[PDB]
């Protein structure tokens, strides 16, 4: 699941400070859940690093990644003060999928009882099955219930067969891809090559981090097909750091390098070349910090990222809008803005929550760009095979950039030639990559399960685009500054949110005992209600529903009765007299309804008892802030029950 | 709401034979509203039918219309023998979807103190505050909340200042109804106008039946402008039967007068004068054996599908033709997307056709809830081709959502069940679905006769393609098996009604599909909401994984739809997530299914039709299964609480 190797190439370091680098490399890993971990080192206790490069060591654990800390400073045979000018050290953290956790099962999967190669993976080899029986045929015994096994014992099958003695490290990995069939990142590491590394990866994400006090040869690594390769130019000294995710790298560098599917990434005496079966791969700059993936002083990731949206919001619109005359302008469309808006349709694809910011936004979209605007889910949008058109403008909504189905979806639109635009949060993804454009959230990394700012980030991305649509029409001047009037006051109004935590508490401890929960909305806060109840499904896992107000007298309004617990959304837009009317009809069936309402709704207040009372704001801008109150309510009920708010599950 | 009235002119009946006309009227209309009934007749009691004409009777009561018809009864002032040789008596149902239904807010409503004038109101009048307040301030004292008062306290302001003696009770309502703002369906009755009354409407349904032994003058009254009224040309012996709907009126005549806007219709001297036969057998509103309207609607369906096919489906040839588009059929291939717009179930029929739509037309295909349609203001285009699903035809929210596509010039097409709504009448083209009239509440064969036609449709759309002969082929000869595969269903009754009793307990159940199934189990959901009230919500599997999956555990009931198309892989991944986190579902999957009946206890085995078929028959387990439910909690199917049936305000 998590992968992060460290090379120190002429860059003195002893076990202890390897050791101590490979487990925090996994510590910022743990978040995408996990049910074992395992570490692979040169071993031996020669002083002189040279002859120890013959002997691997492993080091695997079924548990948690403090487990297999304690596990490696608790070995009496192994001597942590051994100085190496030069070593590779490759850790993993491991989902189970083929064989039961364990450590047999867990990485780095070894080829043979002496280590002379080991393997870490991420992803599933689907034809393992038939590669097991060939390397069963030719006299391999494997000893573990993993798909993993099978490619430490391919490499050394090609190894061992191999036509010259000096074939490279590289042209054996290449050998073992061809014939692995699925999605795989893979670290291999080998006594034959002491000190080399090699990086390939299909459908699984993988980079590398360098750092270096010395210049490097290019920040544009070309491809080389069977001057060229990035190193330090007037010395050797050389750090490379392996990871399938930035967060492990952002501490020692930012400077990293991406690779894509077929790549085979090589170490060769601490030079890093790249290899294919004129292109290349840039040597980019990460605006990622540390201090974004730490709970700081919050509770959990959870508490943070919900409370940080002040912050979160800020970031999106930094460089991208200026209040001081009105404009909008995202880096990111420059060189598509003007085909755009020669289209004839949009279409905004996503699953889950991003595709409720797709809802939050539609009407808005349709307000200012005047197109027709069409939000599927991306699972459903596949299934009906549904018609795209080359004047088509595709959005894919995805914090990851990564998830299956909207990526799916992204590649469909790409084949019928309609122009892709990605709104995504993860720099380097697979959906921001292969979109004709995009734009970056910049909402910082989310690290929560559940997404809290990157809704709200997407929420104001999309209205940003919308006023970009737009800043040439005459009659709505008016209507843009209106709104960039309430993007400028927004951050300060969700702090006014946030102020009433408390409120929401009481609001809580009200819903603890309760099973179920039906949330109505309409117009701008229809979405509110879909994202709302997800949220406390999701992290409270109680019933909560998304009932469209316009549509209780059609069926939905038979579950109200004086036991059903119902929050209801009533803002001052134009669908104010509508979401009254619904009210009546709830509380005339002995519904007793939890309101969230405009601060100075004075009239709702008095004939309503528990109201959560927020903030005035644009029109289509309140379903920012009436999602808040819903966001802490799933928090604060999971808490009160003693869930684990940063648990997947 | 209902209104309904019995004006016999010389045909001598007996107090009671008034009384129970007058509640036989109202339970052919209690279908439209049950939460309070009453009735208006003339009081007194002199031998002498004339000395009784200046005392006006009200019994109001609240509940479904038996629980007036015993406060009707057993009375101790109402004496049930005086011969009366005329009379007029007016009645009414109302929906109170506001306040409380009490008896002061039923109607008829009164002017005064003394009865002077009563109104029975059908509709909203959208500017009752303002009459209230210049009502009260001439010296008039209300009663009630409700905005029908409004018109009765002003009938009686516009005769105490009429100019002349005598003007005709037609001059007083003409000017109610310009001061009226809004739709309404009046039925006035006066002690000055002894056996008179008064039928006006504007954008609600009111019609006018007649029955007579003699001859009628005329079968055309000509419409009037401030050999001309209909009567018995040689004596006087005739029943009229106002009325809002139908079928309160075919059980005593077929012989009505469908009124249109602003038509005033007068009654007087027994002659029907307007100022400015029914193709229903009895037998299509009366349960029959079964013990409940949804019932029969149910068991019925094998007989209303092929009732929508009739005339328009040809086996033989395999061709489709339905009359009502004939003339319109070539310029919709010219257009350029499709819109489906409607509320409920009628828009789960939409999303249930949505991918073959897409298929065979190979246009771009919306489907929208009319309530979030208006609400966004969604770009309508005149090469838009629009339907609108309504089994009323008289739902407001779908019907301002055609007039709304109608200003901005595209086609719109209806597809009805009712002859003569606003929807069938507004539309440019249209299709009756003609599955007979529906009773129960919840829509059950409505719902597979709308699947049907939008089906037939489709197939018009492509009979000139070469490469879609086959396809239609398939489709077609589906629908001449259909009939029987329903058939075959509901052979499992019995096996339905154990699964209830294992779930009548339960407070949720989670019904997932995708695909042609989505519709299925949003209106499976919806169903089990609307007459079970457990909190039932439909669930996309492929959103499962995206939150929703944690609402899952070995207590939460799930069903599951499971068919042999092409998500057939898909759905069998949703099931082994749904397992792994404990859950033991019920599937509804296709008997040739050995793998899934194996490995699940409880399954739901359905024949085996066309995939775009298969939803009409994996959902009428789900109105079996919500049926069950109901009768286990003991609730009626035919009243379910909170509301009636079609959304007209
Ligand atoms: O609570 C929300 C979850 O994070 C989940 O619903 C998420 O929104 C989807 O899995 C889409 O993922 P992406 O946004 O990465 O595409
Ligand atoms: O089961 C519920 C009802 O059938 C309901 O969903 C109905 O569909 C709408 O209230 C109006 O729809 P029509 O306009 O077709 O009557
Ligand atoms: N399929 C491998 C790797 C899974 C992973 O960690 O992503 C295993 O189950 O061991």
């Amino acid at each position: 699941c998590g992968i992060f190797a460290y090379l120190n190439y002429h860059v003195p370091r002893t076990r202890r400070e390897i050791l101590e680098t490979l487990i925090k490399g996994l510590q910022r890993l743990e978040y995408r859940g996990y049910d074992s971990a395992g570490v692979g080192f040169d071993g031996g206790n020669d002083k002189d690093w040279e002859a120890n490069a013959c002997k691997i060591q492993l080091i695997k654990k079924k548990g948690k990644v403090k487990a297999l800390d304690e596990e490696v400073h608790k070995q009496q045979d192994m001597d942590l003060d051994i100085e190496f000018d030069v070593h590779l050290g490759i850790a993993h953290t491991r989902w189970a999928t083929h064989g039961e956790p364990s450590p047999v099962n867990s990485h780095p999967q070894r080829s043979d009882k002496n280590n002379e190669f080991i393997v870490i993976h991420n992803g599933i080899i689907t034809n393992y099955k038939d590669l097991k029986k060939f390397l069963e045929s030719k006299g391999y015994d494997f000893e573990s219930e993993t798909d993993t096994e099978t490619i430490a014992k391919l490499v050394k099958y090609m190894y061992d067969n191999r036509e010259s003695q000096d074939t490279s490290f590289t042209t054996l990995v290449e050998r073992v891809i061809q014939q692995l069939e699925g999605a795989f990142a893979l670290v291999f590491k080998s006594v034959h090559f002491p000190g080399q590394a090699v990086g390939t990866r299909h459908g699984s994400p993988l980079l590398i981090g360098v750092r270096s006090e010395h210049k490097l040869s290019t920040d544009h690594i070309p491809i080389l097909y069977r001057t060229t390769c990035l190193f330090p130019v007037e010395e050797k000294a050389v750090e490379y750091y392996f990871a399938s995710d930035a967060s492990a790298v952002i501490e020692h560098t930012n400077r990293v390098i991406f690779l894509e599917d077929d790549d085979v990434a090589a170490v060769v005496d601490g030079r890093l070349s790249i290899h294919r079966i004129h292109p290349g791969r840039a040597v980019q700059t990460l605006q990622m910090e540390l201090q974004q993936i730490m709970k700081g002083n919050f509770s959990s990731f959870m508490q943070k990222e919900i409370f940080e949206q002040p912050e979160s919001v800020v970031n999106t619109m930094r460089g991208r809008v200026n209040f001081d005359d009105y404009t909008v302008n995202l880096g990111g469309l420059k060189d598509h803005i003007k085909e755009i808006q020669r289209c004839r349709r949009l279409i905004l694809i996503a699953c889950g929550t991003s595709y409720h910011a797709g809802v939050a936004t539609r009407q808005v979209l349709e307000e200012l760009t005047e197109l027709p605007v069409m939000v599927e889910l991306a699972s459903d949008f596949l299934d009906r095979n549904t018609p795209v058109f080359r004047d088509d403008v595709c959005f894919f909504l995805s914090q990851s950039g990564e998830t299956a189905d909207t990526l799916m979806g992204l590649r469909y639109c790409k084949e019928r030639g309609a122009l892709t635009v990605g709104i995504t949060n993860t720099v380097g993804s697979s959906i921001s990559r292969e979109t004709d454009c995009g734009v970056h959230i910049n909402a910082g990394p989310e690290i929560g399960v559940a997404s809290t700012k990157a809704y709200t980030s997407q929420f104001v991305s999309l209205v940003m685009f919308a006023l970009m649509m737009c800043d040439d029409r005459i009659s709505m001047q008016e209507r843009r500054k209106e709104i960039m009037l309430g993007l400028k006051r927004l951050p300060d109004l969700i702090k006014e949110v946030l102020s009433m935590d408390d409120e929401i508490q009481k609001l809580a401890t009200e819903l603890y005992h309760q099973k179920s929960v039906l949330i109505m909305g309409r117009g701008y806060h229809y979405a509110t209600c879909l994202e709302g109840a997800l949220k406390i499904k999701e992290i409270t896992y109680m019933h909560s529903e998304g009932i469209l107000a316009g549509e209780l007298k059609h069926g939905p309004l038979a579950l109200v009765d004086k036991l059903m617990p119902v929050i209801m959304i009533i803002m001052r837009d134009h669908t104010y007299a509508k979401c009254q009317n619904a009210l009546q009809q709830v509380v005339a069936r002995q519904g007793r309804p939890v309101v969230i309402c405009d601060k100075e709704d004075t009239e709702t207040i008095k004939n309503t008892k528990r109201t959560i009372k927020v903030p005035h704001s644009v029109d289509c801008l309140q379903g920012i802030l009436s999602v808040i109150p819903l966001q802490l309510l799933a928090f604060h009920l999971a808490v009160l029950r003693g869930y684990d708010v940063d648990f997947p599950r």
